[PDB]
């Protein structure tokens, strides 16, 4: 049984964390990083459960929120701590904390402290127990008032809280406390231990060949194919860090001793020559860098050239408050990799909550919070102009957003149903000419693609869901691909018509007085695969791929040429005799030429 | 306006914070250089990326003087205000702050005004970058054209021979091939007087550069 868990200590800058975990571990200057430690719990019941907490003092200061959210994980329990003293507006000023618990670990407990009981104010539970219990909040199960800097019933009965609490966890009726591992685990877990000891204290950082020395040197019986899940599992705990991305030069090197990783990163925000390079792209890693935080956080006049409704396309993103390391992830993602052609570099003016990318007056793209009146909600309004390397923007930009909040924060995606992150399109009925551009939920908009236009309570106007929202209708693609539905004589439901078998869900259709095959890419899924595939497959053009000829959303379907003569699979199965020695070069030929012409895209056709 | 002192408190009353000259009221207001509040700009120059790095594609020219004159900026970015198009039509992006504009129409068709402070020069700078093809040499052309206007009808004292003249136009050429760096600075007077021939060259000649690649406002380019 594995007896450890991450007890993980957050809270607002001032309020007593590492004076509370002084008293708590009874173990008798600002934190920088995040402090880890670890503390061995012997309970003392009939369940003798020796179980060790490793906790992480989390700094309260605003500067290092950047890497906040890569040391925040399920498999662990938070703590929130809130400084009673500035009663009743101190609770309304750590809810950016909860919300962050609620977006990286949503199905994590939460122990509510509130410290400073000395002084004053303990009537904060009225706002504890109405605005902070289950509004849109990581499910609070425990709340003390208690002080610090000295031991009593209060911390005595919070850290008994603590432990209970962590032995029941039970995701899905897990506990997590007490699950299985295999034997060689722990052992990995105590040589590892064993070398924090033996190591420069000026770089605890150990080398992949040291380790496979390590535990080749003991009788640890891991094979080198188990080593990454052994190690990835030490990683989950907190023991190790290590990060074997192969996009960085850092997996042969395995950080043990976490906290002086951490502490050692977070050094240049308050301000061993070999692995300069490697220090850079570990400091990108924990978006450190151009340093996207403290960028001013001035929004810059800019007047842009399109005026009037007709002219532009926007966008929101509405969430309750930006998570942690939002923007600072956003802006590296949207670094130069959305480009309107398929080159020139744009010019380009950050800010700490903004990148406005600028190719030409027709070519633009401004990403940034806009706050709205009435509202203490949070925007992520898109413009965009309405051209076609517009609607080309719009559409790059929109995925490179959901992905990453499909990434990193998932539970602004959760569905109880707010959903907390309502993604708006707004238009404009009234002309271009008038204002106060309608706003309409993009799901409701989604479930219009039955027509292709949206009309108001007086049908006299119109307005194509293109000029809206063209990332849901096939128009942020360069070359229009709608099918036109009318010349399409395709009969889905008959397996009579199928491509063949075992080619997916492809079909046989005929499109335009041609025969064709075309595949159903239809499903709970939504536009994303097709998109992707369709954005891959517009500007391929070589005689040995296959060629698009069309797409269409109703349903979601790809149309290509089709190959008369079936797959060689076939050839090679059924008629042998076909083949003669000039056929089969000019095959090899030919697939060569299309494997040529990929990688000179650098692009990998996985499997052939 | 009889009784000045009422009109220049009730100009400078909006700073802190009759329905028929409302307009008059604008224009006046325009006149006196509060309207945009060209004041309370945000004073923090935002990270600009430009497209073209490399001294063989930009253009840049300097104006030192001990100290920017009062209400210069404010009067020099009312003057710049789309005035100075690239063509002779388009609007282009604008990205004001208190000490710069910074017009874009194209990657190509750029014009960045804006103070620039230098290590150990307790002087004031008026760096101007533009890219070196035809539309930013008309570019460079306006700007320097409505800069020297405006010293010239505001700020005569700036340009008084005594001599330092308190305002030293310089401009950036570099020899180093484009690949190095640290721009050779020379002031204008002297390139003019280097009118004589159409090339500038080092001590050694075997380097050379076009003067209409370096200040193409003397030669008619
Ligand atoms: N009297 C009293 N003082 C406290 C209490 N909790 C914290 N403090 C004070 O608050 C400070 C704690 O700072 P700390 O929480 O470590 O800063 P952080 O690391 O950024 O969270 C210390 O100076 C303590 O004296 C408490 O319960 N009672």
């Amino acid at each position: 049984p594995y007896n450890r868990m991450k007890l993980m200590i957050v809270g607002n800058t001032g309020s007593g964390k590492t004076t509370l975990l002084q008293q708590l571990m009874k173990t008798k200057s600002a934190t920088v990083g995040i402090d880890v430690k670890d503390w061995p719990i012997q309970i003392r019941d009939k369940r003798k459960r020796d179980l060790v907490l490793n906790v992480w003092d989390f700094a309260g200061r605003e500067e290092f929120y950047s890497t906040h959210p890569h040391f925040m994980t399920q498999r662990a329990l938070y703590l929130a701590v809130y400084d009673l003293s500035k009663g009743q507006a101190e609770v309304d000023a750590m809810k950016p904390w909860l919300f962050n618990i609620k977006a990286r670990a949503s199905s994590s407990p939460v122990i509510l402290v509130g410290t400073h009981l000395d002084v004053s104010k303990a009537c904060m539970s009225k706002i504890t127990k109405e605005l902070l219990n289950k509004r849109g909040f990581p499910a609070i199960r425990d709340y003390h008032f208690v002080n610090a800097t000295e031991e009593s019933d209060a911390l005595a009965k919070l850290r008994k809280t603590i432990i209970n609490e962590s032995l029941n966890f039970k995701i899905r009726d897990q506990l997590v406390v007490g699950q299985l591992i295999p034997d060689c685990y722990v052992e990995l877990e105590k040589i590892i231990l064993s070398e924090r000891k033996n190591v420069p204290i000026e770089f605890p950082v150990i080398d992949r060949k040291r380790l496979l020395q390590l535990v080749r040197e003991n009788q640890l019986q891991l094979d080198e194919n188990e080593l990454p899940h052994a190690v990835h599992f030490l990683n989950e705990s907190g023991v190790l860090l290590h990060f074997q991305d192969p996009a960085l030069q850092l997996s042969d090197l395995y950080f043990v001793e976490p906290k002086w990783l951490c502490k050692i990163m977070a050094q240049i925000l308050t301000v061993p020559k070999n692995y300069m390079t490697q220090y850079f792209k570990l400091l990108e890693k924990f978006q450190i860098a151009l340093v996207p935080s403290s960028l001013s956080d001035h929004r810059p006049v800019i007047e842009l050239p399109h005026c009037e409704n007709s002219e532009i396309i926007i966008r929101l993103y509405e969430m309750p408050y930006f998570p942690m390391g939002f923007w600072s992830r956003l802006i590296n993602r949207l670094l130069e990799i959305s480009p309107y052609m398929l080159a020139l570099r744009p010019n380009r003016m950050y800010w700490r909550q903004g990148i406005y990318l600028n190719w030409s007056p027709e070519a633009y793209c401004l990403v940034g919070s806009e706050v709205l009146d009435n509202h203490p909600e949070s925007f992520l309004k898109i413009t965009v102009p309405s051209c076609r390397k517009g609607c080309i923007l719009l559409g790059q930009v929109v995925d490179h957003i959901d992905s990453l909040m499909e990434e990193w924060f998932p539970g602004l995606l959760e569905i109880d149903g707010e959903t907390l992150l309502k993604k708006w399109a707004l238009y404009s009925f009234n002309d271009g000419e008038e204002h106060q551009k309608i706003l309409l939920d993009d799901l409701m908009k989604k479930a219009e693609e039955g027509d292709l236009l949206v009309n108001p309570d007086q049908p006299r106007l119109t307005i194509p869901i293109s000029q809206i929202a063209p990332d849901l209708i096939l128009a942020d693609l360069p070359r229009n691909i709608m099918l036109n539905n009318d010349e399409l004589e395709f009969e889905q439901a008959p397996e009579f018509l199928l491509g063949d078998g075992s080619f997916g869900s492809v079909y046989r259709a005929a499109y335009e007085g041609e025969e064709v095959a075309v595949k159903i890419f239809n499903k709970h899924t939504s536009l994303r695969l097709l998109r992707q595939e369709l954005v891959v497959l517009c500007h391929l053009h070589h005689p040995s791929l296959i060629s698009l000829l069309a797409a269409g959303i109703r349903p979601r379907m790809l149309v290509m040429e089709l190959a008369s003569k079936g797959s060689l699979d076939r050839l090679l199965q059924q008629d042998k005799a076909s083949l003669t020695r000039t056929l089969q070069h000019r095959i090899a030929l030919h697939v060569a030429d299309g494997l040529r012409y990929l990688h000179s895209a650098m692009i990998i056709y996985r499997d052939l």
